[PDB]
């Protein structure tokens, strides 16, 4: 059975370098690299995203890269999604796996360069990363192709017995969540989180927007005006506070 991968990452996180190894051999070349490699009798189409800090839509230019990637993630259905970090910036990464883990499919995140982070005396608690996230993290280094065929391995396991997804508790807050939860049965029949889609459409996002009917997208319209709080505000504080604690519990200095 065909599974497909989407490798996804901050650029230069090492998000590139786990695609030419695992595969071997469009209008956005920059980063969009489809590849293949076969094991076990299963065969694994893997689609290289470009490398983003965040998701967001484009059509305004100069964001093509950016939109092309936001936009497969939001509708191109995936078996799993490979979220590659690299562990010395390691909060500066964080950010992009909050928002996929946000929508609720499924995800693996791999910490790379995990040996350049002992150099520096910093030691990561993997383990505790996992509990927080939900999703399975694991480390390896992409130039190391031993560990490239290590985790070959472990993917088709993670495949066939099914992706294990504890939803990441976040709480923007009762003002927040109350207006989530109105708009969460519109995206019900989708491929992402509903709830995920109602976040994206309370910030604005016309890439979610412009699926929903005129009627639909005025009530959307209204619920951003009709609060105390800029939403683009409330949204990146939260998310920020959440990212802080993490990355301080699982961090160690020497
Ligand atoms: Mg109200
Ligand atoms: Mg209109």
């Amino acid at each position: 059975m065909k599974y497909q991968v989407l490798t996804v990452g901050n650029p230069n996180s090492g998000k590139t370098t786990l695609f030419n190894g695992l595969t071997g051999a469009a209008g956005v070349t920059v980063e969009k690299k489809t590849g293949s490699f076969v094991h076990a009798g299963d065969e694994f189409s893997l689609t290289d995203l470009p490398g983003i800090y965040a998701l967001d839509s484009g059509n305004d230019s100069n964001s093509i890269d950016e939109s092309i990637a936001s936009r497969a993630v939001l509708t191109h259905p995936a078996d799993v999604i490979i979220n590659v970090v690299d562990a010395t910036c390691l909060e500066r990464s964080l950010y992009m796996t909050l928002q996929l883990r946000e929508l609720r499919r499924p995800m693996i995140v791999v910490l790379n360069k995990m040996d350049a982070l002992k150099r520096e005396r910093v030691h990561l608690d993997l383990k505790q990363l996992e509990a927080f996230l939900g999703c399975p993290v694991l480390a390896l280094s992409a130039n190391n192709k031993e560990q490239v065929r290590r985790f070959k391995e472990k993917l088709h396991k993670l495949l066939v017995q099914g992706i294990a997804l504890k939803q990441i508790e976040l709480h923007y807050g009762a003002e927040f969540e109350s207006l989530i939860h109105e708009l969460e049965p519109m995206f019900a029949e989708q491929a992402v989180s509903a709830r995920a889609l109602a976040i994206r459409a309370l910030e604005n996002d016309r890439l979610v927007i412009n699926g929903l009917k005129e009627a639909e997208r005025q009530n959307v319209e209204q619920r951003q005006h009709e609060c105390q709080v800029d939403i683009d505000l409330l949204v990146a504080n939260v998310r920020y506070t959440y990212l802080h604690e993490l990355c301080t519990h699982v961090r160690r200095t020497e």
